[PDB]
């Protein structure tokens, strides 16, 4: 999975996060075309498994059929820092002793150059390609509470350009600050769950012993239903599933919907995540085990918010 910019840089965002990062720092060159480097305090590599890092579903060794590799690294238990160079089939090319602080920095250099068409195309539509990126790191950056994410990018020699930064604050509403700016959050109020309405109920099928295996928890925010407030697309619009970014399909469509219904002309801000135990999500597409349920959660507590 290092099918797109966005796809390569979530993949090592992710990575960051489950090494349990409270600082993620990406640099980028040319909009990604030249570097990609992600830097993070995790926790670092061990030396034990420095050969088993391409190996072992598992992109950090395609990163490097796809690109140059470099990696620095340093775990508590270290001693001294470790910097490796990856040839593309994934093996140890140097490997040399490196003082750094705990963590990791991975850089992903000419990316796509061992594929020239699929190269050429990624710097073609760069813009298009970056935008989905910038899209991808802006939810991780609004869910990220309490971890700091800064993004910059730099054409050329020029100076670097800021994309984005969290400033490690404790709630999503923060984060939104952050990214977006204090102006934002103003058009914003706080999603509140509501039980399914009798009406909405019956508009889905669902009867009284379908609304008690209610175990969705929806948290969030969304622009108000007031005359204007909204934005004029949906471009701002972040959707989670357990605190990961998704697409829900139906639950996106549901939301504009019902906000449509109060403003005809506008699109709202959204930021929701649905909380839910991890056994009633499926992938094939996603599957949420009880979608007319959550439809329905998600509808009568918007109609009651906008009302
Ligand atoms: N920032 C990092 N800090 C510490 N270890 C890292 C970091 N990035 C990658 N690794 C290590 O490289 C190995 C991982 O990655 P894959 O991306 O190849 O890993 P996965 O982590 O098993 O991810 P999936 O399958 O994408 S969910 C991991 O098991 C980690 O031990
Ligand atoms: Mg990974």
């Amino acid at each position: 999975v290092v099918l797109s910019l966005s796809t390569a840089v979530k993949e090592l965002v992710e990575n960051s996060l489950d090494a349990g990062a409270t600082n993620i720092d990406l640099k980028l060159k040319d909009y990604g075309v030249d570097l990609i480097e992600v830097s993070d305090n995790g926790c670092g590599v061990e030396e034990e498994n420095f050969e088993g890092l391409t190996l072992k579903g598992e992109a950090l060794s395609s990163l490097c059929a796809l690109s140059d590799v470099t990696i620095s690294t340093c775990h508590a238990s270290a001693k001294v820092g470790t910097r490796l160079m990856f040839d593309h089939n994934g093996k140890i090319i140097q490997k040399t002793p490196y003082p750094r602080p705990r963590g990791t920095t991975v850089s992903v250099q000419q990316l796509f150059s061992t594929l020239p068409v699929r190269h050429k195309e990624f710097q073609r539509n760069i813009k298009k390609e970056y935008a989905k990126m910038v899209q991808v790191l802006h939810a991780y950056c609004i869910i990220s509470a309490g971890i700091r994410v800064s993004c910059t990018n730099q054409l050329g020699q020029g100076k670097r350009q800021p994309v984005v930064c969290t400033g490690g604050s404790p709630s999503i509403k923060e984060n939104i600050g952050s990214v977006f700016g204090q102006k934002q959050l103003q058009s914003l109020i706080p999603f509140v769950q509501l039980p399914p309405s009798d009406s909405v109920c019956e508009e889905y099928g669902l009867s009284c012993s379908d609304a008690l295996h209610n175990l969705f928890y929806i948290s969030g925010f969304i622009s108000q239903c007031t005359h204007g407030v909204g934005r004029s697309s949906t471009d701002r619009q972040f959707f989670f599933i357990n605190r990961r970014p998704c697409d829900p399909a139906k639950v996106c469509r549901l939301v504009n919907e019902v906000y449509h219904m109060y403003n005809r002309h506008q699109y709202p801000f959204v930021v929701l995540n649905i909380s839910v135990d991890s056994e009633c999500v499926d992938i094939n597409q996603i599957l949420l085990q009880e979608e007319k349920l959550l439809l329905a959660v998600l509808k009568t507590s918007l109609i009651g918010m906008f009302d």
